[PDB]
């Protein structure tokens, strides 16, 4: 029996432009009197929660609610309480979780990579590689566009960041985009535009025309 | 009251060039006449299984043995057992391990990725990346040897295989070797091999140079 | 009256990705109570042996068996014992065979020749040749492939490695592919595989074009 | 006990320009009384065989015995009988051979490998290969000369005749050279003379040349 806090990230923060928070709760049956509550540092007032997920067959309930906090408050290391009080257990139960403070704030540098003069040889595709590597702070998003316009989710794949291994500490991630050849001869500069904290005005974008490696 | 199986992954296969199984022992009482066996097929015996793990303080033990299995024997799908039998639980428990077969075995499609101009102008490191994509098991082994000689595992960061959704299914990872920029510029031309069970001799190496995307 | 015993090469190693020694005995009449047993170094159980040889028409029988044994195992030089015991010799006699430790292990230097202009005239063959030479160990496994799909050894002739003279000690190799002249033309980038116990990986690739030797 | 009889192959007979076949002893005692005779078709007189080897330390004797015989009568396959007569063996044992006939004679083609571009950059070496390919029989002298005077054999190794394997049956052999680079730019054309029996004028000279692939 344990219940699951999962904390928004900035890159759910900056596709959404609204965080929230969830709380999950498992291996407790689908009841009712499903207690669910979220409260600030000091207790106030949250936005309603709907949406409650489905029964899972192997009896067992898990209770998703969605609450709204401004975005400063949440950097701020701000306490939420996540208090669950059901029927198998009427003692109520506080989940903690706060902003982890103590990362430095480096800025995420881009290079992204280009098609290769060999690739391009068959006349067949193209597949590129948008490498967002040293910066300090867990939590990047990053996304492509096409002549300015968003690309769509099928096209791209975001690793997790993973730590830089020859820095001592310093994460790095990146996004592969696979596209085709001869849109690339004309057009489509594709643009990686990627997100991050650190940044002063929070937002990058790195991108190559067809003279980049003349 | 569980007994976990751990099987060897691919990368711990190669890693080793020797194939071990173990079985770890959860919520069981630090007490003695621990049952550790390991059987075949036709239940035939095994090598001794020694280097135990200590008494943990939460009042449980694992009992973590060792065993050398050979090679075709474990890739046959031949069934091994873990049974234990304990001063809690006389009766004895079989936990039933065996190779999964009937995966598709799509072998790895390699491509070392050279690195960015954009890096190449701070003069301060350059970040080579090995996109080892499209395979359809999901256990990769890469590494990088520098003139032939293997390089040690602090120097370059190797990806979770995490499926690539274009294909139906079929995972992908990546591997980055971060090196200086003045290493890069005279000698080690930072071979990629990439070990995956689905390559028809287990093995596939790529190279890279200065003179590649020139 | 002889027993003999034969190690598994490594070309044999290699083709069938799991070594296994027999014991052929010479000069012993079509009898019955063959004994034949493989003992470890602690004489431990072995996999049962099967299909024992015909009966030779000169009055000789070879009852020769295949066991199944770890890679760690036999190259860590464990003592494998043939004990034989016939009607015509009621005293058992033990062949004793193991791993030959302490060779110097001196890696294949592999290239590739692509063939010469005065054979790329008569347009009726184009003899490719993997020149495999200055390794120390005498046991070199050479195979080729066609676009990663590995080639029939019909169609290749690798030749025993012989002393390279100039060495204090190593032998070399050499193996050729024969191919059809329009065939290499067009595709066929006909990668030559170099196994051998002294590589790191054991497994070394070398390719070749059409558009290399210009 | 057994006796052997080596013939005469044609690098032999090229060599020392007087063909001339062996007889060893095996398995018999260092004994006096040693029977060694040469006869034709006709049983006709021999030349004197002198150097008798010395006695082996294992209880063992081989008396070698070496006769000139005419090119033509060897090649027409007289037979000849080698008598032995030990103090062991009083009753005598003949060994015959004679000339393998029934098979093709098919001139050899040489296709001397050159240099390659990527080898000759390193500026400390050059290897030449010279593949003679497609001689029907298994008898060639292989030698390399420098501008016209022949060049020691602790340079070069001719290997043994092997059937190719997309022919049916046809034998192919090369040699190897190792020479340095500042040498090549200036001399060295490097004539691998052949001599094979079925050429017409008995030998083909194969050569490169600093313009070869230019």
């Amino acid at each position: 029996i344990r219940v699951f806090a999962i904390p928004p990230s900035f890159a759910s923060i900056f596709l959404t432009k609204s965080t929230k928070l969830t709380c999950l709760v498992t291996d407790l049956t689908t009841y009712d009197s499903v207690t669910i509550s979220w409260t600030r540092q000091n207790g106030e007032a949250v936005k309603t929660h709907t949406n409650i997920s489905e029964s899972h067959p192997n009896a067992t309930f898990s209770a998703v609610g969605e609450a709204s906090i401004c975005e400063d408050d949440w950097n701020s290391g701000e306490r939420f309480t996540c208090t669950v009080t059901h029927t198998d257990l009427p003692s109520p139960l506080k989940q903690t979780i706060s902003r982890p403070k103590g990362v430095a704030l480096h800025r995420p540098d881009v290079y992204l990579l280009p098609p290769a003069r060999e690739q391009l040889n068959l006349r067949e595709s193209a597949t590129i590689t948008c490498l967002v590597t040293g910066f300090s702070p867990a939590d990047v998003f990053v996304q492509w566009m096409q002549r300015g316009q968003p690309l769509s989710p099928e096209k791209y794949v975001t690793s997790a960041p993973m730590p830089e291994p020859q820095a001592p500490g310093r994460y790095f991630a990146h996004s592969i985009l696979t596209v085709s050849e001869e849109e690339w001869n004309t057009g489509e500069t594709y643009t990686c535009v990627v997100a991050h904290e650190a940044l002063p005005n929070r937002v990058t974008e790195r991108t190559v025309d067809k003279s980049t490696g003349k």
